[PDB]
């Protein structure tokens, strides 16, 4: 799901997902994290 995390790239995003949700992946949508 996309949440409220700022970042201005998805590989800022990819370990903040993995590390909180235990998500695969994660990507910069609009600004905001995705994670899936």
């Amino acid at each position: 799901r996309p949440t409220d995390i700022k970042c201005s790239e998805s590989y800022q995003c990819f370990p903040v997902c993995k590390s909180r949700f235990g998500k695969t992946n994660g990507r910069c949508v609009n600004g905001f994290c995705d994670c899936f």
